[PDB]
RNA sequence: GUAGGACCAUG
DNA sequence: CCATGGTCCTA
């Protein structure tokens, strides 16, 4: 639980051995967790230890590397195709295509959340917010140490209709700003309610869409490397 | 926890007589099983009361009425189509179709387990197994009082990759037998491992498919009205 | 605010 | 066999 007393030095040293351009960011995240140890997620070594910090630097770094969308690697249930054909009137000739597009759609649904985090990070990390990449921080996606030396924190989700469990209350800092992008039961988006913070005014759905188009085209372009 | 009223059987018979007299015998036996195993009783009006039994008769009967496959009532996320288009290479002109087929596929998946219970019920209820229709028994789909007057129970699932819990320990009877139909990671079916019980010999994947097809035809004719 | 089912991942 | 996580949907 409680972090080692030289956690900042250990953090800087650890990320310098992994990706020095991330050391300042990683060090600030370790500072946040030192103050808020219950926000640290299990990664294996004990939370707050030197070995934990070192493992976390790899985790944090790997979190930023591009993650490929991937359909499920399961065998589909043939009976689903029977129902599509016999009850929903999908033509026989089209069932193979329907099965594949279903699998790809599930792959897409499973990466939207990661894309949303990357997009926001692109826009607001210039302003000093830090993306808590990887899985070391529980139920916080972005953090910020403001003017008044108070921790500000942000939790983002793609959709309103997710059960929001697995959160323990912050100790040092303001309460976590929580925000979601889309509504399950109505059309449109929720960017107009994005919380007040440095860089908010440069986020939008059209921006998100442009980000995704450019990034996914990039990811296709490196598929063969 | 809660305990069933001493005259639960009589109440059950009287309740189901007014709802559907052909089910009264089956329903009474399920209430007997829950009398013996009150922690298996699913919440709905307190468990085991006269009121509960009467409500349960309607639920048990409604469970046996045809359930209609339905796609989600939600608005799809536009970004899934962008991902399909820019990463998975689904042509623009086919995105609206992919979106619809994905929604039908989820509708279908959401009814295959119900169809699986119905098929099995049609084959093994003539041998004295009783389908716990409706939401009555937690984590149990079929029950049987055998020659030795011992409760036998069975839980059926469509797929092997399902969370395995939320059944209180059985009180009177043998442990719940568990069986699934399909493998998530390999082709084929698991009917050969269906538990030994009267009627098992009359179950098969080819039979399930025939049943699904006929069943959905019946449902099409109901929906047409 | 609370339960349920499906699907897919990791150890 | 165990136990964790995420997405989606329903009531």
């Amino acid at each position: 639980s409680k972090f080692i007393q030289n956690a900042a030095e250990i953090a800087k040293k650890a990320m310098d051995s992994v990706d020095p351009s991330l050391s300042e960011k990683f060090t600030i995240v370790i500072r946040f967790l030192t103050d808020n140890p219950d926000a640290a997620s299990a990664l294996r070594s004990i939370v707050g230890t030197e070995e934990y910090i070192i493992a976390s630097a790899t985790n944090f770094k790997k979190g930023r590397d591009p993650r490929t969308p991937l359909p499920p690697s399961t065998i589909p249930d043939e009976m689903v195709s029977v129902i599509l054909n016999k009850y929903f009137e999908v033509p026989s000739e089209e069932l193979e295509k329907a099965e594949e597009w279903h699998r790809l759609s599930m792959g897409a649904e499973n990466i939207v959340g990661d894309l949303l985090e990357r997009y926001i990070a692109e826009v607001i990390e210039p302003h000093g917010w830090i993306w808590c990449s990887g899985s070391m921080v529980r139920a916080v996606d972005f953090i910020y140490c403001d003017s008044e030396n108070v921790w500000q924190s942000l939790q983002v989700k793609n959709r309103d209709n997710t059960e929001n469990s697995s959160s323990a209350a912050i100790r040092h800092g303001t309460p976590i700003k929580k925000w979601f992008r889309t509504f399950s039961k109505k059309r449109g988006d929720n960017w107009d309610k994005f919380p007040s913070l440095e860089g908010k005014e440069n986020l939008s759905e059209k921006g998100f869409k442009l980000y995704v188009e450019k990034y996914l085209s990039a990811l296709r372009a490196i598929k063969a490397l």
